[PDB]
């Protein structure tokens, strides 16, 4: 349980206290080489003594990693200020997305919905008023589909119940998924409709 | 400074800087065992050879750790991703259904006889002071407004698909008199009330 967020901000928290236990590993050998420097000083084995020749190597290491050490304390907000502000952009591109998916809904609704009435079918069936011609086979499908999505009101089916069977159909059709259905597939049905959209037909339609 | 890739701490481009000085130094320390004569530029780095060894293990030793956490960080956003999605595509299979629901009931509240209903508490109708139900049917010529020629069906939909959003948002913003946030509960009302499982025939 964590967002993409906290993980980046675990991520970057990791990476400083990682810094922070290196460097005090670090300086900790450094203390235990000085300590076995002062006892040859003062007067007094070999594996130690190849320890304490590492004395200008372990000082080095610790120049380099107190450098990377302050670089990215401070170099923290360049990369978790830019993974937010992509994180804000994101969210607002998939919420437009989201909107328009709606909107798309209702569009598509409102063709299934004509395309239950007997003379919008007609006109479908005859090329007629504006309609584009569908083969008998193709029309069908959005017949068929139209009672899937914009059934009659069954009171054997509560409403929420009737409703979300409904929703499901439109979310499904909107993905355009090659999921069969009423003979078809959603993808096929969401090109018909988009043709159906763009006819112009459904701009208005007489009594 | 290019430690990064793709927002991750990567110091392999300084591990394969590093590692192109060593083999050039390498070089240099060769051409001088075979009797090369070098400008002293070349002389002074040559002497810089044992430290370029030590900040190179120094250097890969540290990759190896920032390796991990960028490891730890891909498998974590995987499941984070995976789990949103999850959530989003439930929240919004819930939000449709939902939207579904409060479009009947606003689409049958244009109707008169329904309306009747609610002024008097009559049949299952929860009674609604004619102020409250006036709000609902302000707001259904929003939802589920006729046809309006004059507009595309694409704008007229959009227009109406902004309604449904603020609504199922249930925010405090001003409309048809009220707000999104007591229409939502008015709504909800209704929908808990029954009625329009089974609407009256006048």
């Amino acid at each position: 349980a964590a967002s993409p967020s906290q993980a980046y901000e675990t991520y970057i928290e990791n990476g400083l206290i990682c810094l922070k236990h290196k460097i005090r590993n670090i300086e900790k050998k450094k203390l235990k080489l000085e300590d076995y420097k002062d006892r040859l000083k003062s007067g007094e084995n070999p594996d130690q003594l190849e320890a304490v020749e590492k004395y200008e190597e372990v000082l080095h290491n610790l120049e380099f990693a107190k450098e990377l050490q302050k670089t990215f304390s401070g170099l923290s907000l360049d990369l978790l200020k830019a993974q937010k502000k992509a994180q804000r952009r994101e969210h607002m591109l998939k919420l437009e997305a989201e909107k328009k998916k709606l909107r798309t809904i209702l569009q598509v609704q409102y063709v299934l919905q004509n395309l239950t009435q007997e003379h919008v079918q007609k006109d479908f069936k005859g090329g007629l008023n504006g309609a584009v011609y569908l083969p008998s086979k193709e029309l069908d499908y959005l017949i068929k589909f139209s009672k899937l999505t914009c059934p009659e009101r069954n009171e054997s089916l509560s409403v929420e119940d009737q409703m979300e069977q409904s929703s499901l159909y439109f979310w499904d059709l909107l993905e355009g998924s090659e999921k069969a259905v009423v003979g078809t597939t959603y993808k096929h049905l969401k090109d018909l409709l988009s043709k159906l959209l763009n006819s112009g037909y459904f701009e208005s339609i007489p009594v």
